[PDB]
């Protein structure tokens, strides 16, 4: 859900509020996404919007009413390690590795504030 993705990017950019810093950035960073990404940080929520659209074709999420955004699943945050549990189900887990993997990338890729807000003219 929503709140562990957010914890999750905290885990590895502790300075961060995610659902501020990394929302309404670039073409896919937010709510939909269309177009090229701007950037490579853009890229990386492209990957993650992918991820999430693939989880809705597993067998395991038809299953639920949880959605990508409200399905809870269990992780710890460790010495700013994410680590998804052996306890979540299917659906829960492959959510949570599209989270972490994702939160990784964005720790690894530069942040330009000329893309924050980006007019969706250039999506
Ligand atoms: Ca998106």
């Amino acid at each position: 859900a929503l709140w562990q993705f957010n914890g999750m990017i905290k885990c590895k950019i502790p300075s961060s509020e995610p659902l501020l810093d990394f929302n309404n950035y670039g073409c896919y960073c937010g709510l939909g996404g269309s177009g090229t990404p701007v950037d490579d940080l853009d890229r990386c929520c492209q990957t993650h919007d992918n991820c999430y659209m693939q989880a809705m074709k597993l067998d395991s999420c038809k299953v639920l009413v949880d959605n990508p955004y409200t399905n809870n699943y269990s992780y710890s945050c460790s010495n700013n390690e994410i680590t998804c549990s052996s306890e979540n189900n299917a659906c829960e887990a492959f959510i949570c590795n599209c989270d972490r993997n994702a939160a990784i990338c964005f720790s690894k890729v530069p942040y330009n504030k000329e893309h924050k807000n980006l007019d969706m003219k250039n999506c």
